[PDB]
């Protein structure tokens, strides 16, 4: 784990990488949300700024605050209907990680 620093990104490229791990990660949907450690690695990013997005990762990276398991990732499945709401049709469809 390489603790990356953030150069002049906030917690907009945190709540876009938290996306990745939601996919193959280590942090699928129904895992419970990791310590600010393993994202600070991952995130090249301020490890309050995971505090930041996991705001948004209640309707984005798909957590919510489960008083059983813990603070779990299956909250609410991003409005995912069409490649349009991820990959946007405006810019250049090139490789994301497939399994990050």
């Amino acid at each position: 784990m390489p603790y990356k620093a953030p150069e002049g990104k906030g917690y907009a490229d945190v709540a876009t990488h938290f996306r990745t791990l939601i996919k193959s990660g280590e942090l699928a949907p129904g895992d419970t949300l990791p310590s600010v450690a393993d994202i600070r690695a991952q995130f090249g990013v301020a490890a309050k700024t995971v505090s930041r997005a996991l705001a948004v990762l209640k309707s984005e990276g798909l957590v919510s605050s489960r008083g059983a398991l813990g603070t779990v990732v299956e909250k609410n499945p991003i409005v995912i209907t069409g490649a349009d709401r991820l990959k946007r049709m405006e810019k250049n469809g090139m490789r994301y990680a497939p399994g990050e």
